[PDB]
RNA sequence: UGUGCCUUA
C-alpha cells in the first residue's frame, strides 16, 4: 500500500479517512490488502456522502477490469458485495445505469465468476439482492454447453447453481432442468459429490410441498411438467442412481418424500422390485433397499415383503434362503432389520396400517410371525453378531 | 457390523 498511508514503522495509519483514500486513487492498494480492505469495510458500514458513495461506485463496481479484479480477490471481494449492496440502496439518477453496468460486467463474464473461488460469492449476493428482472439476466448469461456440467460439479460453483433455484423463478432456469435430464448429464452430475446435491436441490424446488404454496397455479402447472420431465429420466437410469456412491442419495430422497409418492412408486417398480435380494447386498443400493420397505404404500409393501420371503429358489444343496443370506450379509442384514422394526412398529401402534380402505395389520402380524419364527430357529447363530442380538432384543422389547 | 456435499478475510 501507498507510502502516503504509511506510519514511521511501515504499518497503515490510524486516523485514516474515507475521503483520503478514495481521493488518491490508491483504493486498488488497499481493496487487496487485509488491512487495507478490513479499514473499508468497515467506512463503508458507516454514513457516507453522496460524493464518497459517487467514487465508490466508480471504483469498484464502475470499471470492468477493477471489478473483477477485485471480485476475484481474496479481500476484494467483500469490498464488492458491500459497494452492489450501497447502489442497490441508493435510488439516484445514476441508479439504473450503475445496475446495468453491473448486469453487463457479471454476464459477460458468467462462466469465469462462477468457476472463480471468490467471484462466486459476488454471483450468489448479486442474485438474491439485484432487482428481479436483472438478477434473471445474470441466469440467462449461464453456459449451456460442457461448461455447465462443470459448473454443477465444481466445489465453488455448485452452490450458484443452487442460489439460482432458491431465489430466482423457474421459467428462468427451467433450461437446467433440460439440461441436467439428458440422459448423458444426468449420469455425470448425480454420480458427482457436488452434482448430486445440485440434483437435489433442484428436485426440491420442484417439489409441490408447503414450501411452494405461494405459487401461483400457473407457475405450479409450470413446476409440475419440469418435475415430470426430470423424474422420467432420473426413473430411466434408476438402477444406475441407486447403486450409485452418491447418486443413492438422490433415489433415497424421492423414495422417503410423500410429496414425490407417485415418483416414489415408479422407482420401486422399475428398479428394486425383483431385484430386493441383491439390491440389499450392495454398499450404497441397500439405503435405498431400506426406504422403501419403510415408505412403501402398503400394497407394494406386501409385495416387497413377499419377494423376499417368498420370491427366491433356496440354494439347491444347503436349503439356504434369501432370509438366510440378508440376515448375516454385511449389508443385508440392515435391511432385515428394517423389515422388523416395521412389523413391530405396526403391531405396537407406532405405525399405521390402515390404507387403501382398509386395515392391513393381519398382514404385518402375518410378516412378523415369519420374522419371530426365523429368528427363534436361528437364535444361536444370530447371537453371534451384533445384527442378530439386536433383532433379538427388538422381538424381546415387543413382548413386554 | 454399512455411504456424500453444505464451499471465502
Amino acid at each position: 500500500l501507498p507510502t502516503w498511508s504509511l506510519d514511521s514503522n511501515g504499518e497503515m495509519r490510524s486516523r485514516l479517512s474515507l475521503s483520503e483514500v478514495l481521493d488518491s486513487g490508491d483504493l486498488m492498494k488497499f481493496a487487496v490488502d487485509k488491512t487495507g480492505c478490513q479499514f473499508l469495510e468497515k467506512a463503508v458500514k458507516g454514513s457516507l456522502t453522496s460524493y464518497q458513495k459517487f467514487q465508490l461506485f466508480e471504483q469498484v463496481i464502475g470499471r470492468k477490469d477493477d471489478f473483477l479484479k477485485l471480485s476475484t480477490n481474496i479481500f476484494g471481494n467483500y469490498l464488492v458485495q458491500s459497494v452492489i449492496g450501497i447502489s442497490l440502496a441508493t435510488n439516484d439518477d445514476g441508479y439504473t445505469k450503475r445496475q446495468e453496468k453491473l448486469k453487463n460486467f457479471i454476464s459477460s463474464q458468467m462462466t469465469d465468476m462462477c468457476l472463480d473461488k471468490f467471484a462466486c460469492y459476488v454471483i450468489q449476493s448479486s442474485l438474491q439482492n439485484m432487482d428481479l428482472s436483472l438478477a434473471c439476466k445474470l441466469v440467462q448469461a449461464l453456459p449451456r454447453d460442457a461448461r455447465l456440467i462443470a459448473i454443477c460439479v465444481d466445489q465453488n460453483a455448485n452452490h450458484v447453481i443452487q442460489k439460482v433455484v432458491a431465489v430466482i423463478p423457474l421459467k428462468n432456469w427451467e433450461f437446467i432442468v433440460d439440461f441436467v435430464a439428458t440422459p448423458e448429464h444426468l449420469r455425470q452430475i448425480c454420480s458427482d459429490k457436488y452434482g448430486c446435491r445440485v440434483v437435489q436441490t433442484i428436485i426440491e424446488k420442484l417439489t409441490a410441498d408447503s414450501m411452494n404454496v405461494d405459487l401461483t397455479s400457473a407457475a405450479q402447472n409450470l413446476r409440475e411438467r419440469a418435475l415430470q420431465r426430470l423424474m422420467t429420466s432420473v426413473t430411466n437410469r434408476c438402477q444406475e442412481l441407486a447403486t450409485n456412491e452418491y447418486a443413492n442419495y438422490i433415489i433415497q430422497h424421492i423414495v422417503s418424500n410423500d410429496d414425490l409418492a407417485v415418483y416414489r412408486e415408479c422407482i420401486i417398480e422399475k428398479c428394486l422390485m425383483r431385484n430386493l435380494l441383491s439390491l440389499s447386498q450392495e454398499k450404497f443400493a441397500s439405503h435405498v433397499v431400506e426406504k422403501a420397505f419403510l415408505h412403501a404404500p402398503l400394497e407394494l409393501l406386501a409385495e416387497m415383503m413377499d419377494e423376499i420371503f417368498d420370491g427366491y429358489i433356496p440354494h439347491p444343496d444347503t436349503g439356504k434362503d434369501a432370509l438366510d443370506i440378508m440376515m448375516f450379509h454385511q449389508f443385508g442384514n440392515y435391511v432385515v432389520q428394517c423389515m422388523l422394526t416395521i412389523c413391530c412398529d405396526a403391531v405396537s401402534g407406532r405405525r399405521q396400517t390402515k390404507e387403501g380402505g382398509y386395515d392391513h395389520a393381519i398382514s404385518f402380524q402375518d410378516w412378523l410371525k415369519k420374522l419371530h419364527s426365523r429368528v427363534t430357529k436361528e437364535r444361536h447363530r444370530l447371537s453371534r453378531f451384533s445384527s442378530g442380538k439386536k433383532m433379538i432384543e427388538t422381538l424381546a422389547n415387543l413382548r413386554s
